[PDB]
């Protein structure tokens, strides 16, 4: 099934089910991304933090090698790491992603995470104790580097991922500004409905994309007491209804409400199942009441990081 575009600022389509790969095991993500290219998956959402490009790269190059699929009919998603946000070590990640994907050039790249980390060795840098520790360039600082990028065409489009309404407008005002984000990916779900954020995306012609949007069960830190999208039985009696699964509800969720939308899967059979939301919908009656289950619950609410001066979760939205 061919899902259907999100047009973004630069007239660019997104199509609006993507394939995350957070959490893919290296030895499964390669398979995964094969699969879900032949069940007509076109977007990817990648993240060098997510340690298995180099493997996204490989399929796709196969299946570009294959003729089951053109680079220009491909979404690839990638994303800055905080710890990368100096100036000269924004273009060697930029550049070691790209390189393990394979590709000329990215579709969109995201400012990962709004606070700034520590550059060195270590991805996640430790107070004492182990909070985060903050780094020297900001996210602004990043996003002029990025800005390259776009000139030099090795990136169609810049984005942000986990900014609040405040951190978009600082981005949005920023003196010199070059480029704007087309999309802001952040966690979205019954649970955490984003009305706010997403009116404020909207009004400035900024997507948005929702992560997590299943719950991330296989998140490492989960709680059997934890809110359970997947096993919330008005999910369950909404996908009955429709003969579908809780999963394809959750997803046609955010497609009704013209978000975009990556749910993960290493198991084929999913992969495939989470693309086949295109012949249903949702009434007004279950979209409101999907709606309704709001609980401000973040699967991904990262406090290590919460006294860093860019952490994104103090504000309303
Ligand atoms: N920008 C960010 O900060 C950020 C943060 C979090 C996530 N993300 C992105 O968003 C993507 C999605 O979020 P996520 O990985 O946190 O979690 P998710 O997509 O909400 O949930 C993934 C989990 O659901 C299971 N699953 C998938 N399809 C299912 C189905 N049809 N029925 C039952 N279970 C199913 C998967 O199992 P199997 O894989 O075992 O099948 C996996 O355990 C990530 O992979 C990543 O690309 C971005
Ligand atoms: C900005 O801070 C982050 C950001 C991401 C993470 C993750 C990752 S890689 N994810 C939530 C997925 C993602 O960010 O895409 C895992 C554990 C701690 C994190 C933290 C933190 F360590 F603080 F808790």
């Amino acid at each position: 099934h061919m899902a259907t575009f999100v047009e973004l600022s630069t007239k660019a389509k997104m199509p609006i089910v993507g394939l995350g790969t957070w959490k893919s095991p290296l030895g499964k993500v390669k398979e995964a991304v094969k699969v879900a290219i032949d069940a007509g998956y076109r977007h990817i959402d990648c993240a060098y933090v997510y340690q298995n490009e180099h493997e996204v790269g490989e399929a796709i190059q196969e299946k570009i090698q294959e003729k089951a699929v053109k680079r220009e009919d491909l979404f690839i998603v990638s994303k800055l790491w905080p710890t990368f946000f100096e100036r000269p070590l924004v273009r060697k990640a930029f550049e070691k992603t790209l390189k393990d994907l394979k590709l000329s050039y990215l579709d969109v790249y995201l400012i990962h995470w709004p606070q700034g980390f520590k550059s060195g060795d270590d991805l996640f840098p430790k107070d004492d104790k182990g909070n985060a520790i903050g780094g020297k360039a900001t996210f602004l600082d990043a996003w002029e580097a990025m800005e390259e990028l776009v000139d030099e065409g090795l990136v169609k489009a810049l984005g942000v991922s986990n900014f609040s309404h405040f951190q978009i407008e600082k981005l949005l005002n920023k003196p010199g500004l070059k480029y704007k984000p087309v999309t802001n990916q952040v966690e979205c779900h019954p649970y955490l409905t984003q009305e706010k954020l997403i009116q404020y995306c909207h009004s400035k012609g900024i997507t948005v994309t929702a992560y997590s949007p299943l719950g991330s069960p296989d998140r490492p830190w989960a709680k059997p007491e934890d809110p359970s999208l997947l096993e919330d039985p008005k999910i369950k009696e909404i996908a009955a209804k429709h003969k579908k699964t809780a999963a394809q509800v959750l997803i046609r969720f955010h497609i009704q409400r013209n978000v975009i939308v990556i749910p993960k899967s290493v198991t084929p059979a999913r992969i495939v199942e989470n693309i086949q939301v295109f012949d249903f919908k949702l009434s007004d009656e279950e979209m409101a009441t999907i709606l309704s289950f709001n609980r401000n619950w973040r699967a991904c609410n990262v406090l290590q990081s919460s006294h860093l001066e860019d952490y994104p979760f103090n504000a309303e939205y």
